[PDB]
């Protein structure tokens, strides 16, 4: 089997991407944030505290003839950015772009943190990291991709995120028309439960390539590109007037600047992130100070190849016996 679904930026800055998902019988379609950096499929629901729901589409398990409460099971997650959610668990039928899993764990939110309430565009998360990170207790549950994998034509999914435009998640096949040149595959460690790999280095604009190992994660659920302070300083030094602001919480730059590109290495291959991808717009409405899309990973403890990086590539999440990641230009 295979599946294919379009993924859409939630706003004009590509702050996150949503993908429609069918849950239950009859289908209830929710727009979920496909997150290769976490491993819970959770949704806003009929059970979510009423004051914590503000425009999201909710899953109502009582209206699904295939929903079954998973006895005694609860979940609670806290993300890298400080947001959180928790609740109980059903198993139900879940489909993505024509691909169906029966008995998928659907984690129904009883509580969500304020950032989720405040964003009406995201109805929940669909985790695509390794199932070892799933938070369901006392019996850990499998991700959508883990459940689907055996049935897929090939045990893979791909992320093709758009810059200011729709993109695609495919399951079970590689669309050879969706990228240019070849796909370069690179080793993955699953020891932290992430798609963790090692970049071979970087370049800033037309500058020469610096060969240096950067360990990090391919994370569709993180918006920005988080890299070591030395690398991030080298980037922003090329932007006149750019400064790290402790009050804002990162590098900001004059909105009138034209930003240089940033290149990262995958083996001998190179993925080029155009300068415009790094512009996250005014820090507050009407400001002429803009927020940078490349930020220091210092004190978050891990480098993160988030959407800023991934949207410059066609990305293969290869779930073979020994997982690997592939990157191509596009
Ligand atoms: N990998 C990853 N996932 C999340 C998911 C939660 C989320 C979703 C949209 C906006 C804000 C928070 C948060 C995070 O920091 N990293």
């Amino acid at each position: 089997s295979t599946g294919s679904a379009t993924t859409t930026p939630i706003d004009s800055l590509d702050d996150a991407y949503i993908t429609p998902v069918q849950i239950g019988t009859p289908a209830q379609t929710l727009n979920l944030d496909f997150d290769t950096g976490s491993s819970d499929l959770w949704v806003f629901s009929s059970e979510t505290t009423a004051s914590e729901v503000d425009g999201q589409t909710i899953y109502t398990p009582s209206k699904s003839t295939t929903a079954k409460l998973l006895s005694g099971a609860t979940w609670s997650i806290s993300y890298g950015d400080g947001s959180s959610s928790s609740g109980d668990v059903y198993t139900d039928t879940v489909s993505v772009g024509g691909l169906t899993v029966t008995g998928q764990a659907v984690e129904s939110a009883k509580k969500v943190s304020s950032s989720f309430t405040e964003d009406s565009t995201i109805d929940g998360l669909l985790g695509l990291a390794f199932s070892t990170l799933n938070t369901v207790s006392p019996t850990q549950q499998k991700t959508f991709f883990d459940n689907a994998k055996a049935s897929l034509d090939s045990p893979v999914f791909t992320a093709d995120l758009g810059y200011h435009a729709p993109g695609t998640y495919n399951f079970g096949f590689i669309d050879t028309t969706a990228y240019t040149g070849s796909i370069t595959y690179t080793a993955v460690s699953t020891k932290q439960g992430f798609w963790e790999w090692t970049s071979t280095g970087y370049a800033v604009g037309s500058g020469t390539f610096k060969s240096t190992s950067i360990d990090g994660i391919a994370d569709t659920g993180t918006t920005l590109l988080y890299l070591p302070a030395t690398v991030v300083s080298a980037y922003w030094a090329q932007v006149s007037g750019a400064k790290s602001s402790s009050s804002v919480g990162g590098y900001v730059f004059p909105c009138s600047a034209t930003l240089p590109s940033f290149t990262f290495g995958v083996g001998s291959a190179r993925i080029v992130i155009p300068g415009d991808y790094i512009d996250f717009g005014p820090i507050s409405t009407g400001s002429s100070s803009c927020f940078g899309g490349i930020q220091s990973s210092a004190g978050i403890g891990i480098n993160i190849f988030g959407d800023v990086a991934l949207k410059a590539a066609f990305v293969v999440f290869n779930g073979a016996t020994t997982p690997t990641l592939g990157f191509a230009s596009k």
